């Protein structure tokens, strides 16, 4: 949706090292993905939508469309394939790895995207403000 379009910055992040814990992300990279602040900028080119994601350690781009599975190399480096879909105010994706999956849902609340991530029973919230 058109209503997501813009660019955000990390303001707040709740119980994100252990999110990656659970993810199986090594100590080394952990130390850095904590240190991140990064911005994330939403772009739409006709039904295809851009999420790019930029920080000092790593930057990373997907493009899809709504209700299509894609293909994914993820920050830390797993090999996934992922869909997104929208539903009132909210996109959300699913991302598989072997037999493994976590869940990235981006809500609307007004100026901020609430961003819940959820892997088995870790759950992480990172706040981004309009910018
Ligand atoms: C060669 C560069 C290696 C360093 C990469 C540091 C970034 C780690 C960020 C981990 C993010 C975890 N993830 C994908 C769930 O968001």
């Amino acid at each position: 949706s058109n209503k997501f379009l813009g660019t955000w910055k990390l303001v707040s992040s709740e119980n994100f090292d252990d999110y990656m814990k659970a993810l199986g992300v090594g100590l080394a990279t952990r130390k850095l993905g904590n240190l991140a602040k990064p911005t994330v900028i939403i772009s739409k080119k006709g039904d295809v939508i851009t999420i790019r994601t930029e920080s000092g350690f790593k930057n990373t781009e997907i493009s899809f469309k709504l209700g299509q599975e894609f293909d994914e190399t993820t920050a830390d480096n797993r090999k996934a394939k992922s869909t997104v879909t929208l539903a009132a105010g909210a996109l959300n994706q699913v991302q598989k790895w072997n037999g493994n999956e976590t869940t990235i849902k981006r809500k609307l609340v007004d100026g901020k995207m609430v961003v819940e991530c959820k892997m088995a029973s870790v759950v992480c919230t990172r706040i981004y403000e309009k910018v």
